[PDB]
Parts: structure tokens; sequence; C-alpha cells
């Protein structure tokens, strides 16, 4: 490439990243 709009999905997909980071990791050691 509106940019506020890339940045908001943007934000969205790397939080849910982080969470899905904090699963796997918990997951694993369990």
């Amino acid at each position: 490439s509106d940019q506020s709009v890339y940045a908001m999905v943007f934000t969205l997909l790397c939080s849910l990243g982080i969470v899905l980071c904090l699963v796997t990791s918990v997951t694993v050691e369990w």
C-alpha cells in the first residue's frame, strides 16, 4: 500500500499470536 485499518488488523493478529504462544508453551510442559 486506509493505513489505520492495516494497523488495527495487525495489532489484532499480533495479540492473538501472543495468546496462542502462551497456550502452546503451557500445554507442552503440562
